[PDB]
């Protein structure tokens, strides 16, 4: 498809051998899990994974981040909308639970997902249905919940905005990940992983030399492993067949 | 093997398809052939083809450049010699007449070869044998005759130093080659050619951006195509996976 | 996808070098663009490029050759009906100018499209904005505009069919296409362009042997690269894997 | 290398089945192994392989086919002349049982080997030593034996020719080849094999249509897996990179 | 696409040949074709190919087993319901035949096709129209018509459920498939054409060793080509990169 | 090749890193070099690495390990004598260092290198020529020196066996490596490394899963990459096409 993630649990490091060990007690589970850690350090294909070695990969995936999707709509969305119990609702769509019932849904930044909306999000979970858009009517839903969010919650809670029996149903299973400059050992690797993945979305092939890798050792990566996906995304396109390196690249990790 | 000379007769342009038609009328035949034109314009590629697609392609093939062996061994090396009849013969070596009975023989720059040596040389292809260094007895010897000057021998007979009888028995078949400069429809082509033998030559493939392309279509080659296929081995080991171009050739054919 | 055009400015020709060169002009602009030349002489590729390489390629790419469709509905098509206005108008559809809003949008045969229709046209290119098939409404449109006629329009103005403020507005920059057979030397690189599409459009690939080819040099092309594009096609699926050649192609280029 | 021989117990028939059954029986044993069947039925890889899975594979491997050598060199060949001790013995050689001690040593059409020799091969394998040409002198040799003939025996004894004490030793384990014809089942199977090797061997590769290849499980196949092997490698080099077939093949196999 | 269907017809032996054979019989033709076998024997693709092969390839083909339709819709599916004469008819949707007209459409178990539906099915291939789901008029239709059942119809007529009308018009051709079990020569040989499939269909591929070949042999194959094409997707994704067998299979086959 | 080295210089850690840096210093020069660091740590590949960037890359480059070769013929192996003047020496062989005149040649744990031998060693890096065995005369060589002893020389010299003007000659480029075990980023890296190597040895090709690799991450490597290098090679024969793994190495690096 379009999307611009890989093969993301490649690696040497402990930092990253640990987070695979956390993926295995999980795995063999419909109950909920909770991911934490900084955005960007591949959170959704943690997820993505826990579907396929599921019992449910046969069915369906859906992604969500709350962040993207304004703040009014972001209950239509979800439940769905009868055509006219929304002012301007035009269509009978579905919500996202309607659409993973089967599989199992992605929630991304939580810690972002408003108090009104949240509410209802404990209903489900216990509810076991949900209500669409203006309709007295109950659902019957299967759905395992997975979500992410980059923020703490536990100061979420103090502050108010979580509410603690959300938390008290979702951390039947923490995973923490690992930020990528906690991982450099593990660099290389999915590198190759990438130019792989690439070589296959354009015309062409690139290949990173030795001068310009360690000078990707060297970064901070505040933006971690989706920051290198854009970044090798942009090279492929942008010199195709070329060597790379030694400092073609932005002049941000011109690094010594 | 090692060679540096590949696939060579891949054309457009008129120049090489009527060099290509030269080919088709002498390939059925035993009888000598000469080929003229200057050198490194690939003449033994046009020779080796001879071979393959003659009756004898099963046999063998032996290259001697006149030019490269010195004047005073040029008679051994050719006929050879029994231990102990040329002042320090400690081998008995066999000529390359001895080794080419079977297949086709090929001389380089024969307006180069001494006049002392193609006396003889005139002998063997009307004696149908020789006589080894320092050996009273002749020897029977089935090779066909292939040879090429960069010289016009026109001109080598009148300055005396050609004999008109080799000449006469030469001129069965000539073929004529075009300078690479006169075949610039065909650069593109074979620079393909090139780094498909290249690509497994050494570590690595290159490729020429468009950018050098043209202006390896700008260029002289006085040293045609042999200078070509020098100059795309160096890049091939220089830089090896990298584009090629856009100056990164050499400071010669920066042209516009 | 299913299309049957390709990378097609490959080429060592004076030809398609300077048909390159008119690309470098024209490429950093906003401004209208008109591809003259012969019908199927790549025109659409001519501008699929001028996207990519504009400051839109993120953008849509709309082509609508104003041959095809007929001439009653060339209206709706561009500009879109609201359901109801139009006499059997069931659908609320959108024109290929809101369509395109973003990217640029490419026109076939101007020289086709109707004196009514091209009055509207010349008013979005000054307007800035455009009416819906029935609607009192003008739409706010950012879009930058290709287009390429077969016929020649300094002639289609004096027999009046062509406005003269049209005409006034997209030659910002003129491209000429040189039609296949003055680009001689290109065909046997492209060709190779042709099967490295096609070998992964189906089970198989060809070969095209030194026969055929010279022979396909021979012929005219008044079809020029397109014409050539669905021959290749042909063959690539009819017989595959094989040669090609000598004489399997239609009996028409039976050329010596 | 240059062999003309392959991977070759490919199969599905339970002919090719019960000759690898054969094959699992004595592949742990030093001691000697005949094998029986027409000539070309691959006896040589069945061999080749019996080595590779041994306990010697490290070590060498020596074909000989007593037919070709001539009678009066036949055991200089085998033992080993030390220069002299031989009318006209100007090099101190070794046999081919000096050469194979380590691995082991293969002997084709035995039943053609002659009567004054296969006295001096019953030596060694109960002396275990030989003495070279011209040498009062015994020499240690660790030997596996395989021996292939494509004669019987049991007439070759009652006729004389063969010793029945050679044949006492050599039928430790017996393994009967099964002619191509009778195997046809597994025709196309190595059919694959060929072209992958063949594809390496020269430029090109082709591919046989399914018209000629059930025109191949039609033919007799006197000269069985061999003579396939020479058919395959012909055309692998007469039309490459073509189709094969429908009958391009000899005039002979045209099958109906 | 997501099929699980591939090239099948591979294959040496005489039963699979002369089901080939029958299709050279019929391919020329517009007239009606019925394959009877046993299920999973691989029908849809004998047809698939009858299309490509047709003089209407360019055109589309339909798919319908009556089979997983339930009883009721099984007309809508086929003819198409104008919004609101069928109860609960929301949408316009068009039949198969609709669907088909141009390219040809597949039927399989007519067995199952219940006696209410097959009258109608009679008229369109006599009466050269049909009429949508409560309409009065009658629709213009050019389609093919092949059609498999798994079941004996001379059995079927007798007990009454076919119409020997049907039966007669549909018989210009038949042809019956050989089931895998009867095609055991066969098996290695499409299996090739298996991984060739799937190892691109997934990450990976994988390698049958001879072990579980002859295995496979061995099997009923009550399921047939199908059951195998099952089998065969299933560890192409269960363990992938990886060898196959020994006994990695089911405990099913197991077979000594 | 044969050979069982590879691509050995690829990696991440800081380890691999200095002692490129290390090999950066030295790299222009032609004067000695000392390789100090266990076995089996690749030191070869770092000398061959050191000819080809050298100026003489187009020179030969001849490695000798003082192990291996017995104590009385080290001096004709590296000297070379005249047939005669060594008792039994039928041959007019040359030395290393005959052979080496124009590259660089490379010698193995020094350390071990005879107190008697070494002092001749002394001369021709002064003397700039050397005697062959038995004979009065001198020979002028152009050879550049590499030598790497497993042994701490310091105390060789202390217990006398090493001479410390051979010492003050060598170190004007010490290059001191890193085990492998203290290179544990880079495993996987060159595991790669190897299967690609290896995949062009032999018929096939394995792959190591995450489980095994994790293990292999484990292990000491007293023998480092050399140790690796022959335990990659076992199983790349071993089982070829298969994954390797989980637990089919051996029974020694099986490792929690
Ligand atoms: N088009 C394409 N996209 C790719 C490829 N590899 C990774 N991706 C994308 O990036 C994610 C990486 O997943 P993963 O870590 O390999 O983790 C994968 C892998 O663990 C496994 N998996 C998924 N598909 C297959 C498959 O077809 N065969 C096998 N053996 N395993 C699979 O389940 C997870 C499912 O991942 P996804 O949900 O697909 O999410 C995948 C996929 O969506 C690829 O080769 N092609
Ligand atoms: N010389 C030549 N080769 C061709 C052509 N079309 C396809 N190929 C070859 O086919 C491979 C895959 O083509 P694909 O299936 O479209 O798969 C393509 C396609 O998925 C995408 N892609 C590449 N270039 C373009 C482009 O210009 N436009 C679009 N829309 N997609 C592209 O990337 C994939 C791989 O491209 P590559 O890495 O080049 O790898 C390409 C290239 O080897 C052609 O017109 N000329
Ligand atoms: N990563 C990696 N890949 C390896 C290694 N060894 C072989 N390969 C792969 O195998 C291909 C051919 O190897 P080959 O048979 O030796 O054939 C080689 C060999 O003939 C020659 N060659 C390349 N590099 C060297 C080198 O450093 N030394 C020598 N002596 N020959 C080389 O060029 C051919 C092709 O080299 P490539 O173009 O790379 O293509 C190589 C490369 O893809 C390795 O140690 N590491
Ligand atoms: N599926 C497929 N289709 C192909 C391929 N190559 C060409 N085509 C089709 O034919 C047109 C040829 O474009 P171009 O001359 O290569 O000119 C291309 C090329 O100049 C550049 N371009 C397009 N896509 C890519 C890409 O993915 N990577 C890179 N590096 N350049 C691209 O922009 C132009 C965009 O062309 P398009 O609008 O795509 O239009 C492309 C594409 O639509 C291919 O490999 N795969
Ligand atoms: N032996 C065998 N090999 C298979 C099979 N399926 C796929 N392959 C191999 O996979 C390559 C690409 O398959 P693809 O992704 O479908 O990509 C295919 C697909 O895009 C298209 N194609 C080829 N044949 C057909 C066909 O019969 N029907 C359809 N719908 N598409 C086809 O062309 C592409 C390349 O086909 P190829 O050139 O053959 O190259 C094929 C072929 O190497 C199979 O069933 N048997
Ligand atoms: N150059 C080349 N020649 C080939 C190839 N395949 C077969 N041949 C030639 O044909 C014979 C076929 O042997 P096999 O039946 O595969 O039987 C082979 C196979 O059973 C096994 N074997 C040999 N070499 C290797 C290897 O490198 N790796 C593995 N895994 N097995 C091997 O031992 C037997 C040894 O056969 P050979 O004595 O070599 O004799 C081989 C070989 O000499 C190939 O891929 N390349
Ligand atoms: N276009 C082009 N491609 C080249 C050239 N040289 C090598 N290649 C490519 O490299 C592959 C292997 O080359 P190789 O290592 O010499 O391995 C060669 C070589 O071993 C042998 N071979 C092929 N043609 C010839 C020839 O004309 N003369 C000789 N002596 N050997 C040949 O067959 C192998 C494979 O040939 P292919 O099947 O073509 O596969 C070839 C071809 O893909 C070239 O000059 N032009
Ligand atoms: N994606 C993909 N799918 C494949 C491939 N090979 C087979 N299939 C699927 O499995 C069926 C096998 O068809 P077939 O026996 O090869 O029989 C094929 C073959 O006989 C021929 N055919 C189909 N497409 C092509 C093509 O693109 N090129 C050529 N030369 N022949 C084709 O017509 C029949 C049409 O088959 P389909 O209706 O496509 O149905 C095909 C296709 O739907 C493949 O390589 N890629
Ligand atoms: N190391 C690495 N290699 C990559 C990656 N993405 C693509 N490739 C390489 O690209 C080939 C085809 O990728 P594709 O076009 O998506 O075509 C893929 C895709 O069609 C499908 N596929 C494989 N794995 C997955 C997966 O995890 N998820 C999904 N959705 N599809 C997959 O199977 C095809 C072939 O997969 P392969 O057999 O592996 O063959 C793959 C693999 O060689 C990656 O993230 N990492
Ligand atoms: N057959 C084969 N053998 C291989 C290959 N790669 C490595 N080896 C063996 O292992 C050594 C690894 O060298 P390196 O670290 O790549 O270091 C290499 C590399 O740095 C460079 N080099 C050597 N050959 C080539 C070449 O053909 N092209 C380029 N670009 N560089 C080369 O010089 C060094 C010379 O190494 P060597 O003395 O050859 O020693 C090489 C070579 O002998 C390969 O692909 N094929
Ligand atoms: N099915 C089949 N395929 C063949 C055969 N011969 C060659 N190939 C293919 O050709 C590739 C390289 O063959 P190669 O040039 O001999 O290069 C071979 C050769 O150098 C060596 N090799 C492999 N197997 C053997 C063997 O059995 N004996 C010997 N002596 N060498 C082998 O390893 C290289 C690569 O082998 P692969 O990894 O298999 O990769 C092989 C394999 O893909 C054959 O008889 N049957």
């Amino acid at each position: 498809r379009e999307p611009n993630l890989f093969r993301s649990l490649v690696g040497t490091s402990r930092a990253i051998q640990q987070v695979r060990q956390m993926m295995q007690q999980v795995a063999d589970t419909d109950a909920s899990v909770l991911i934490l850690g900084e955005s960007g350090t591949g959170k959704e294909v943690v997820a993505r994974n826990l579907h396929y070695h599921s019992k449910r990969r046969e069915g369906p995936f859906v992604p969500v981040n709350c962040g993207a999707i304004p703040a009014e709509l972001l209950e239509s969305e979800l439940f769905g909308h009868e055509k006219g119990a929304f002012t301007g609702a035009i269509t009978s769509r579905a919500g996202r639970f309607e659409l993973a019932n089967g599989g199992t849904l992605f929630l991304d930044e939580i810690g972002d997902m408003p108090l009104p909306m949240q509410v209802k999000l404990l209903r489900v979970l216990q509810e076991r249905t949900f209500e669409r858009v203006g309709s007295n009517k109950t659902q019957n839903v299967d759905v395992r919940i997975i979500a992410a969010t980059h923020k703490n919650l536990e100061k979420m809670i103090e502050d108010g905005t979580f509410r603690e029996d959300l938390y008290y149903r979702l951390n039947v299973f923490p995973i923490e990940m690992a930020p990528l400059r906690e991982r450099v050992e593990d660099i290389a690797l999915l590198l190759n992983e990438l130019i792989s993945r690439m070589e296959h979305e354009k015309r062409g092939s690139i290949r990173f030399n030795s001068a310009a890798i360690m000078s990707l050792c060297r970064h901070d990566w505040p933006g971690n492993v989706r920051e290198l996906a854009n970044l090798v995304e942009r090279l492929a396109i942008m010199h195709p067949y070329g060597v790379i390196g030694v400092g073609e690249l932005p002049k941000k990790f011109r690094h010594v």
